[PDB]
DNA sequence: CACAAATCCATTGACAAAAGAAGGCTAAAAGGGCATATTCCTTTTGAATTGTCCATATAGA
């Protein structure tokens, strides 16, 4: 496992700022996908009224 | 050998204890959420197999 872990490399603060930013990418990307689907707006509202 | 009485087995009935449940409770058990910065652990003996040279037989030059 040590060595595994060893080969790959630590990260730069801009670095993880980076992979952050990556990560926002895709949930937004996402969440855009979803956005397109009616269905995911009607779930919703079946939701709310369920609550 | 028949008729008169004391002694048995059965239901009425009620009555108390006991248990199966149900709810109301409370102790407890299980999630979830934490944002100055944390970067690589602490005795031999023998046999059988496996990896290492050696004899050697053959094939080209």
């Amino acid at each position: 496992y040590m060595r595994e872990m060893g080969t790959v490399e630590l990260l730069t603060r801009e670095g993880e700022i980076d992979i952050a930013k990556r990560i926002e990418d895709g949930i937004n990307q996402v969440q855009c996908s979803v956005a397109e689907y009616p269905e995911a707006i009607t779930y919703l509202l079946e939701q709310y009224d369920r609550v």
